[PDB]
């Protein structure tokens, strides 16, 4: 599933979205200690936070919370991903499990 876009407001109505990220990518999204989550929140303007209700130790997967105006909540969501994909490959470039399509 990929297709599926939409979003309406009055001019800058607030929004609340949540993005579940693995503990393997959260390190690249949030950074060493947030230094990365601080530059994104200011680059998009959307408030980004990490789950709380849960222990948030290292179960299996983490969850992030994005808030703000349709402008940010939408933009920030993109940035957060830009990091998820980075670590996704960064961990593969070092592990390389009988794979690695690098011809083009």
């Amino acid at each position: 599933g990929s297709s599926g876009s939409s979003g309406i407001l009055t001019e800058n109505t607030p929004v609340f979205e949540q993005l579940s990220v693995p503990q393997r990518s959260v390190g690249r999204i949030i950074g060493r200690g947030g230094e990365t989550i601080r530059s994104i929140c200011k680059a998009s303007g959307a408030k980004i936070t990490c789950d709380k209700e849960s222990e948030g130790t290292l179960l299996l997967s983490r969850l992030i919370k994005i808030s703000g105006t349709q402008k940010e909540v939408a933009a920030a969501k993109h940035l957060i991903l830009e990091k998820v994909s980075e670590d996704e490959e960064l961990r593969k470039r070092i592990a390389h499990s009988a794979s690695g399509p690098s011809s083009g």
